[PDB]
């Protein structure tokens, strides 16, 4: 059960969202961020270090956006078999966890975009407009996010999120 604060997390951000990995730091899928701006969050590009890959977008701000928050461990995936919670919240306000259980991490082709992804099977859908919620597991008594949600199946029954390489 993921707690207030990390539901906190999660940013509403272009055409979908993205997550609060520190103070410092914001993860999405690529392809929600608006192209063509100069101010993210207020704060100049010249501000942000912007990295990009495979549908996975980082950026690092030169101060403390969400001091409020501790700094989460962010990993390039999750072990084979685990399993995740997307944590997608709705435009109504609804929190939507989905439990995931994760495969391989694999390069995709997704609608023409490579995607450096993890695919996923739902153990309720994702739908366009969730992409950049966190998949997120427990691991002791931490939290830590591994991908951002990034594509589903026709069926819907299986997902990927991106991860960073």
């Amino acid at each position: 059960h993921a707690p207030p604060t990390l539901w906190s997390r999660v940013t509403k951000f272009g055409s979908g969202w993205g997550f609060w990995v520190s103070p410092t730091v914001f993860i999405t899928t690529t392809h929600v961020v608006p192209t063509g701006v100069k101010e993210f969050f207020g704060e100049p590009l010249s501000s942000i270090a912007i990295h990009q890959a495979g549908e996975f977008t980082q950026f690092r701000f030169s101060k403390k956006m969400r001091p409020d928050l501790t700094g989460m461990v962010l990993e390039e995936g999750c072990p084979e078999g685990t399993v995740c919670s997307v944590l997608i919240k709705r435009d109504s306000g609804e929190l939507l966890p989905l439990a995931v259980r994760m495969g391989a991490i694999a390069s995709m082709r997704i609608q023409g975009r490579l995607v450096h992804g993890q695919s996923g099977m739902l153990l309720l859908g994702t739908i366009p407009g969730d992409c950049g919620a966190p998949y997120v597991h427990k691991r002791g008594n931490d939290w830590v996010v591994c991908g951002v949600h990034a594509a589903a199946t026709k069926s819907g029954n299986t997902v990927v999120c991106a991860v960073q390489a």
